[PDB]
């Protein structure tokens, strides 16, 4: 169960050999919860599997308190823990360059708050970067929090599919 205004985050991160569900958190901004292992998933996973772990993973997200914060936004800490979960991929999937990990890898985010899901696709702009450029609002794919988990694997698996470069 989700609370009434509170928002909820989650990452996507897709290749030819995983899907990734991820919860960020953060407090306005968000980012990679190191707390969580991502979610990841066969790059083939059905919808049933896709929106059970979309439901998890946004379950976990978290709003900081204002201690919490200066720890968690640390610059040092953070770049490690970026490097790191690209060495995990690469380690795990057996990618031998960060080129052959991101070059295909689309991104999107999926915001939960007051019942209502949105994902929203990307452009995939340079190798480490993604942005909302050339991406309407109509480009969301929006569905109830209630939703069965069927119904929110499609609705990621129709925003990826409206990810673009």
């Amino acid at each position: 169960m989700f609370n009434k205004d509170q928002d909820y985050w989650v990452s996507v991160y897709s290749t030819k050999d995983f899907l990734s569900v991820e919860t960020d958190s953060g407090l306005g901004r968000v980012r990679r919860d190191p707390l969580f292992p991502s979610h990841l998933l066969p790059p083939d996973a059905d919808n049933q599997t896709i929106g059970d772990a979309v439901l998890i993973a946004l379950s976990n997200s978290r709003t900081l308190s204002l201690e919490e914060s200066a720890d968690f936004f640390d610059l040092e800490t953070g770049k490690e823990q970026y490097a790191t979960w690209i060495a995990m991929l690469m380690e795990k999937y057996g990618y031998k360059t960060k080129r052959a990990l991101f070059k295909d890898m689309k991104n999107c985010s999926i915001h939960c708050i007051n019942d209502l899901i949105t994902i929203s696709p990307t452009r995939h702009e340079k190798l480490e970067a993604w942005s909302g450029r050339g991406i309407k609002e109509s480009d969301d794919v929006v569905i109830p929090a209630d939703s069965i988990p069927e119904e929110i694997g499609a609705a990621l698996r129709l925003a990826l599919s409206r990810c673009k470069g």
